[PDB]
């Protein structure tokens, strides 16, 4: 009833995004099931939280959660790409503030996360954070400081911005509690890895609809994404390479059945032409970024690729490409949103028929939210039931409210405990129709675990 | 005139030396090693306790510590797992093994007390490497007074492992120790891919089976688990797998696996009322990788389909119940190894028979007992972790510190990372790779030094 | 001012265009034709009613046809496969063209009758490129005086292929025809891996699920059963393989999939009875590959698993029995092509009912319906056979011909695998592939010339 | 005791081969199946079959179906390392004349031909023929004519021997007819590819143990055997590299995934050392020949391999590699039986801890029956029941009896029918537990097939 308090493209997507949201709630039962669990306890009466990332379908059923367990928040995507219009819609539709829309201007992403800071001119009272990348995070602590004081936590979603937080308590500016959701188990190797694997070559597809099966791919970096990427690129028959600093996990990479390469002579970076292994990267037809890491892909390396490769990043920022570069120097076509070829014969316009061109995916931003979807919803479930219990924790413990000195002691990043992480993997498998089986006692005894677990120690790696 | 071994059949031992010259080259962290290190023989005054099967691959360990100035005795963690021929041309080197394929349980017990008694008294060993805790157990409970000279005990398995926290946790262990399984090139590179390329060799020799278009049921998802579902679903085999911890299914049904238990509901009440013995009629191929007891028990080895594969890859034969067969089941031997299990009863059986199981290597770990286990490229990653483990141990001289010292030190440890990483660096060379060097700018954005290590030590890999 | 044409929007001509350029640098067997042979004009004088999907990759097949001196009217085959920005393009660059994206019935066979006819009156054509036998079978019921003008047709898919047969059998056939599809460089390159690309492709974009860890069961095992299978499970699906032939279900087998029957013993009866509901009420997905009538008939609909996804990708609608759920159960769009099906009755839906399927592209062929068919780099092989088989025919001049020699050159053919393998060359070199050359005395050894054919037109690959 | 009429390994062996043949006959219910419905009627019945084929445990199986219907036969190897030694024994044990051992020089390879076509030192009176590769084909044409006229067919197992056959029809040289089992579609696309797909690592792993995973592969030819020798080490985890002179089995691996590549410049072998890819084939870990051609791994190729790479050919003959060229100039070391390293230093002597060998499989010989033991039970059930079915049908015809006009008619290469085909594969199926749909009245007329089948024209391709 005369609901303002939004910005999105198009409001009349909403029954749209409905329906969509009532099919993911189908394929998301961890999620319905802390719905479920908790809706008559309202464990988050009273919760005002501030939330950044993608404004998804799936982001939209997490939204509801929160709201459903008495939270009230307000909303802005993590990416100028990554939002669904439609989901962004229907929760405007519900009453939710929310401010995203696909495809904004970096301006228009700066204001869009000042509209859930501020309310009618001046700071929210929330008192939660929930974050993906780190970005809200760092406005807060930049340019709202005195809001922190009345925040009890962070639940930071993803690699990056962990790391980001781990910065800021080593350096001690970091001035609320933080939950690492990422380094959940039913997270990090199932968002993280097979996530990828799932949206990866689906985002591909939709941008160029090129063939994979048969041509060559260099992945950089064999992490948990750039595992998944592999996997995407591989299962559709292409030949993959991988690029690595970890010798870890290249040999994890070489043992997975890949060949390990470097774009660089004997892997010496030395800023020269020279240094590019010129001979393979005149053999690529497709690179992919998956490292968290500045230039992993840069302006000598993209000199060098094979005529119209394509170019695309999947981790969290799009520094890992030296886009930069390319807008000073080539020229950019647009063949449809998200997609440019980019012709490396000049900067002042080209030739419609040119050949020598690279393509590149939703400038360089995360591809598979960028010319896809992202991650499907049934493998968010356990990413966004890990946000849930996190929130719940955080909001429970009233950091906030404590002295100076209790605050002291208290000022931590964590992750969730096994036993959650082990509900949060038992619904999703009940999820598949898969049926886990239960020790007996003896046999409980007989490994050291209690029969309802955890079943393994905090040290195992899965 | 050496005589300090008991082997097989030592005309074998020129055929074992050509084997082991050519694991050497398949083994670049071991090798690389043994380069760097013997000229300072860091080892030198170390005598080594070794119980791990007595394979080519062990053999390279072997003469590695030695050539790091060791003496050792060694004997088989297994009365299957000896390959002859390396058990042959190390004690034609003038080593003290004993060890052959093919044991008795009495002969295990006895081959162990020969590493440890030299001329009818207790050697005056003063390290133990040991895969599977049975060496560290004899030595707490039989020879406990040997303990006060031995400076710690690198252990190579996950079974082993655990028995070793248990014994930390009840106040039991006596000397400190490292866990060589969990290095990542160790647990995520010999436990998963070792079973992977040793899991269906070993079928394949012990029953020549096509495996594509069957079905396998596996028992467990941890790192032998993984391995050994890929191994069987590469081959083509219909693979569905059981698990009792909630993530590691996860990971099964992300992995393309069905995920199911023997029991209904997951539920074992004792009772053959609670198989699923539709589940298990359908089932060609079961394999336990737990480290478990009783997970493949005898209400299911009743349920199983006529002539299916019966195996286990997990240390230790209780997980299977083999003695239920033994008592009530008649046992025909196909070849070593190999047994057809009559389940029409006890006494007597008929050659033509359609209803046995086949058991392989009578339930001991079966890519050992049916082939050569793991290939020496991915024990290379596993034994260079035990020679760091080995070299640490020995000088930090634990069983000559003060009491206080001692309580301080008294613990299970891992190698380090940066050590981790040194040894998967020299795998990845062994494939040709090429590691990226980070630049100054990308080292200081991701908070690492050029040199790593890479990662925190919560990294799961 | 060019008017003879109708496309959804005429504005998308430019974003066609930039697809078209990208997709020559994906097609060069094609790119490879207009060269040879766009000096020596092959097609001139052609007169070519085209009737297949209108895509981008059928642009540059059309393209490619006028390139060669061919005049075109073209209609898409399906009423769901065109991309509105290629009839926009081709329409734009002054090509009869008759297409958009969401046709109804009534639009789809108007749009073919704008083809046949120009100023209302039957065009002057006299070659026929067809895809599934749709256009065939009006001008031979429709308008058979137009097939006395007629050389012959080249037909692009197994469907049509059979209804080729079916006449040439009946002695109904007018003119004689190339069978595209069963090149190698067509049926075991577009049939099979064209779906294996587009298959998931299409669920991804319709439903964004996950497709690891669920139950699929496809209907078929011929060329596009098997890219479809591989579709699936390369995702990690779970597959399972219904079968009719006893040989394609042999493959199924020794690929590593469970071959089962939606109906007990494999015998449809017609009855809910001889339905396997245990069967039905896992499998998350279903896909139809069979080219046959009612291969997901009304009991399995009614028997699936709630929220199971219902598709075919096989030529016609027919396959799956959507008459019966246009009957009796209500449809939700959840967007365009994507609808479900909610089995609590016809009178209206719950919004959170749970009980529904959720059906693509209304049955039609999914992989075109629900994404964009297949991708440049597989259409090409396919494509620059049907520009061949264009040429091989129109230079006969079938209608010229009397008619006891007309009797003479009725028929129903391939073409020489020579050509079939000139065109995988090309599409070897645009993946960087280096053929290796015989020399004169292997290929004396194995009985072929240097420059092939290297296998004997018995051959299967 | 009494019987004499063989030469094996080792009599002694017996008693382990018959336990092999009874799980062997559980894992083939084709031909068991052959066994129950014609044992009755004995169609065999006067048959007197030489057969010349690996003397395998499934082998044994074919040979007592045969003698089950009423045949004599008189049985050798068809290669000098294929022989289970335990299958042979079984088999003399059995009282069937056999001459077989795994070891047998040439010499002993062709007594072992000569003592099935002789006893007593005349001729026996043989009228029926089976043959793997045409080596016993081969012999009986040129110094055995007169047997020939009482021989009513020859039942050819492989593609090699059915490419000799067709070129003395050709010729006019072949003297009776011959049924072309390779080409049935359950014998060349399920012995032929996926056969080598069990069997290829199998016998690498026993000759070596190597890990493949992360290594390099070159395999030389794509076709039946070329498909699955390649997937046999894909699966694995290696680096497969596909070479091929056929456009169309070469794009058929593009698909597949495989990068296609020359061991020659260009493709183009002139025979210079000038023309070898020195760089690709410093690269190969491993190089298989599936081609059926001669030469196809050279000297050159040789010279350029890595050091320590595994040689190997998994066609029919061994000279698809130049072993001859590397017994001419290297010096070899028995690792063990059928494992050799080859020093490239030079011929007279070898350095024990040299560094620069190739490590050669079966000596060239068929790898998989060398060094492991061919294809499975259930694999191999496919080809048997066609071998018995073809012998049946050309036992039947009376070939030998017709008189002139009618042999002329009837002198031809032939393949079973599309139906026999059909019967085979469903046996086999049900052997998996698969259920075949049966069509009902209304589908079958819709894509004009009979309910029993055949279900697909003769030009199928499968
Ligand atoms: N798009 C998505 O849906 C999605 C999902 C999860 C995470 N991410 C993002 O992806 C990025 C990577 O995440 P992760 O979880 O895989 O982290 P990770 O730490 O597990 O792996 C990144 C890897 O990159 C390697 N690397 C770093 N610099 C390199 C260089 N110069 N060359 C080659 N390799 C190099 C590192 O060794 C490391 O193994 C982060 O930005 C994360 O936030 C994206
Ligand atoms: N054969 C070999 O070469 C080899 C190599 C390494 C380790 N191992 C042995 O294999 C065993 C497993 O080792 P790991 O490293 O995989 O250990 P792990 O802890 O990673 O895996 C064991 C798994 O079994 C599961 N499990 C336990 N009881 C179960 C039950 N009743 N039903 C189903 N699943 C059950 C656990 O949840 C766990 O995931 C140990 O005995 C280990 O020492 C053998
Ligand atoms: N969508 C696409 O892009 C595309 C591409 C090529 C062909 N097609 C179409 O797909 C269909 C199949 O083509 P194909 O080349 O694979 O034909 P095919 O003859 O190779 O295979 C069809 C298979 O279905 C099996 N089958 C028939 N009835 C069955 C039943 N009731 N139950 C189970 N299995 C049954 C047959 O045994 C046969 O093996 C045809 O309509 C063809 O025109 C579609
Ligand atoms: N070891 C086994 O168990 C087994 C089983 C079946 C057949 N075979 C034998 O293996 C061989 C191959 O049989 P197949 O059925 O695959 O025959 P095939 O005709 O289908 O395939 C052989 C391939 O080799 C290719 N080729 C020829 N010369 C080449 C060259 N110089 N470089 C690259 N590729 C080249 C041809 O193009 C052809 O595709 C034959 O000798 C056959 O009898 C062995
Ligand atoms: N679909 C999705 N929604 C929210 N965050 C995501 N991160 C990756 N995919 C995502
Ligand atoms: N096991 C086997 N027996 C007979 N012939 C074969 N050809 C390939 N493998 C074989
Ligand atoms: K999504
Ligand atoms: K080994
Ligand atoms: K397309
Ligand atoms: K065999």
């Amino acid at each position: 009833a005369g609901f303002t308090d939004y910005k999105v493209a198009d409001i009349t997507l909403a029954a749209w995004g409905r329906r969509e949201l009532i099919i993911a709630e189908s394929e998301m039962p961890a999620l319905m099931g802390l719905r479920r669990k908790y809706a008559g306890q309202q464990p988050l009466k009273g919760a005002k939280i501030l939330g950044c990332i993608h404004m998804t379908i799936q982001t939209g059923v997490l939204i509801e959660t929160l709201v459903a367990l008495g939270a009230e928040v307000r909303w802005s995507s993590c990416n100028i790409f990554s939002t669904q219009d439609q989901a962004a819609a229907a929760i405007a539709a519900a009453g939710i503030p929310v401010f995203a829309w696909k495809g904004e201007t970096e301006e228009e992403y700066e204001w869009c996360i000042e509209q859930t800071i501020l309310k009618d001119g001046q700071p929210w009272d929330a008192n939660m954070v929930l974050d993906d990348g780190g970005d809200l995070t760092e406005i807060l602590h930049k340019k709202y400081p005195q809001m922190l004081e009345r925040i009890h936590g962070i639940t930071e979603e993803t690699t990056t911005g962990v790391h980001r937080l781990l910065d800021m308590l080593k350096n001690g500016t970091l001035k609320v509690p933080a939950i690492n959701v990422n380094d959940s188990v039913t997270k990090s190797k199932n968002d993280n890895k097979y996530g990828c694997r799932h949206s990866l070559n689906d985002a591909i597809k939709r941008g160029t609809d090129h063939l994979l099966s048969g041509k060559q791919a260099l992945v950089i970096g064999y992490g948990d994404v750039g595992k998944g990427s592999s996997q995407s690129l591989r299962q559709e028959g292409m030949i993959v390479k991988v690029a690595e600093v970890d010798p870890i996990c290249a040999m994890q990479a070489c043992m997975d059945g890949f060949e390990v390469v470097s774009p660089y002579k004997n892997g010496i970076n030395d800023g020269t032409e020279a240094s590019i292994d010129a001979a393979l990267l005149g053999k690529i037809d497709l690179i992919v970024t998956t490292t968290g890491n500045v230039n992993v892909c840069d302006a000598n390396m993209l000199k060098a690729l094979k005529k119209r490769a394509v170019v695309c990043n999947i981790g969290h920022f799009d520094n890992e490409i030296d886009t930069a570069f390319m807008r000073k120097n080539w020229a950019w076509e647009e063949v449809k949103p998200q997609v440019h070829k980019i012709h490396r014969t000049g900067k002042d316009g080209f030739d419609a028929h040119n050949d020598d061109y690279l393509i590149l995916l939703a400038e360089g931003r995360l591809v598979n939210l960028g010319n896809a979807t992202g991650h499907p919803s049934r493998i968010m479930d356990g990413s966004f039931a890990n946000q849930v219990l996190a929130q719940i924790h955080l909001f429970e413990q009233k950091y906030a409210d404590l002295p100076a000195a209790e605050k002291a002691k208290r000022l931590s990043v964590e992750v969730l405990p096994k036993k959650l992480d082990e509900e949060v993997a038992l619904e999703m498998v009940k999820g598949f129709g898969g049926v886990v089986t239960q020790l007996t006692p003896k046999q409980a005894e007989y490994i050291g675990v209690s029969v309802e677990g955890p079943f393994k120690p905090d040290t195992y790696r899965y």
